[PDB]
């Protein structure tokens, strides 16, 4: 299955935003992320990816289309926004092993913020 993630400089959420901010796909689905707004991308934030995964950073303006494999959850960021609060999480099928070593993944504050309400949205 496929699906889209939009990254916007502003949304329901406040500025620098992925929308959804969380989302649940099932291991081998697709999801694009879009440049709705000029100046953003998306990269995984470290201590954030299951095991057998590999980190991902794509290029600004960039539709980056990722098919995800290892099962777990992946905390993925826009590199310049990070500090902003410009945050996501995708879960990748059922009963994610890594679920309890996100949570305890340092962050910048307004990151931390996001991530936490993210999380708590799949069934914490
Ligand atoms: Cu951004």
């Amino acid at each position: 299955a496929d699906f889209e993630v939009h990254m916007l400089n502003k949304g329901k959420d406040g500025a620098m935003v992925f929308e959804p901010a969380s989302l649940k796909v099932a291991p081998g689905d697709t999801v694009t992320f879009i440049p709705t707004d000029k100046g953003h991308n998306v990269e995984t934030i470290k201590g954030m990816i299951p095991d057998g995964a590999e980190a991902f950073k794509s290029k600004i303006n960039e539709n980056y289309k990722v098919t995800f494999t290892a099962p777990g959850v992946y905390g993925v960021k826009c590199t310049p926004h990070y500090g902003m609060g410009m945050v996501g999480v995708v879960q990748v099928g059922d009963a994610p092993a890594n679920l309890e070593a996100v949570k305890g993944a340092k962050n910048p504050k307004k990151a931390q913020e996001r991530l936490d309400a993210a999380l708590a949205a799949l069934g914490n």
